[PDB]
């Protein structure tokens, strides 16, 4: 991410509550690699 | 992200709450990679 | 992002309440990549 | 319902396929009685 | 239903196939009774 | 239903087959009763 140098306090939230079917993909934070269905 | 040198205090949210159905893709943060479906 | 030097409070809120049925993509924040349907 | 004295060869087809999300009523054939939501 | 005095071959059919989420009330055949959600 | 004095063949299918999630009432063939929820 933000390389720099320094890195105060950082908060990051990812949910998911009420999902009643999933055939699909989900994904919170993506940098690389593959996601098939 | 904003490399720079100094990063204060970040706050990120993402999320999904109520989703009947899902057959496709629900991403919060995409940075790279590949996702199918 | 905003590289810079320094990046003092910041706060980002992406989400999506009430979906029904979803066949496609449903991102919150897309910086690269390749998403299929 | 065609109650007369003789009923031949009858055939019904209800049904529902695709449906995301439900917060109501899905009747097929309703007759009598009481639903709520 | 058809009272009468006779019936002869009838068929019925009713489903639901692909349901997310539900939260009401899926009835295939109603007469009589009380459902609440 | 059809009380009648005779019945010949008769056939009945009811079914739910892909149901994510259920929180309310999934009733085939309804009657009397109660019935909440």
């Amino acid at each position: 991410h933000d390389s720099g140098y320094e890195v105060h306090h950082q908060k990051l939230v990812f949910f998911a509550e009420d999902v009643g079917s999933n055939k699909g993909a989900i994904i919170g934070l993506m940098v690389g690699g593959v996601v098939i269905a």
